[PDB]
């Protein structure tokens, strides 16, 4: 598999430099952001190949994470939403949608376990602590972030 690192080291010049807003998730648009976020969360398992949204990659980790029945309504709205949008550009569109509706606080938590997961660095059972917190901060530190 294809590693969240592998796709910013593949980042355009013009993308790397904003690396650490990218991280942040903050919203950056046009056809090689859609490129990235796609490559990403593919590397996480999010989206299929085509890049829609994968409602039972989500649903159970926001919901463990954060119960709520707003996880449900938010998934099936930007799963919706993606499907309407060209494959070139499905990926970026669900990781929009998400980040935009209330999910999204949670979203990023998951995300942020899961690249971390993936990379070794906690177990699969970690939880969202003040400790993972820290860890985070550490890794992004390491990455000029
Ligand atoms: N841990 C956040 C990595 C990321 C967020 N958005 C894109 N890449």
């Amino acid at each position: 598999m294809e590693t969240v690192q592998d796709c910013e080291n593949k980042l355009p010049p013009s993308l790397k430099s904003r690396l650490c807003e990218i991280r942040r998730y903050e919203i950056i648009e046009g056809p090689e952001m859609d490129k990235h976020i796609h490559c990403v969360m593919r590397a996480l398992d999010f989206v299929y190949e085509d890049g829609r949204g994968d409602y039972h990659k989500l649903y159970d980790p926001l919901n463990i994470i954060e119960l709520d029945k707003r996880h449900d309504v938010n998934l099936e709205k930007c799963i919706g939403e993606c499907v309407q949008v060209p494959t070139s550009e499905r990926a970026h569109v669900f990781y929009k949608c998400l980040l935009k509706s209330t999910t999204g606080r949670t979203f990023k938590k998951v995300f942020d376990l899961m690249e971390l997961k993936k990379a070794g660095k906690v177990p699969q059972h970690q939880r969202y602590t003040a400790e993972f917190v820290q860890i985070m901060k550490d890794y992004d530190k390491a990455l000029n972030c």
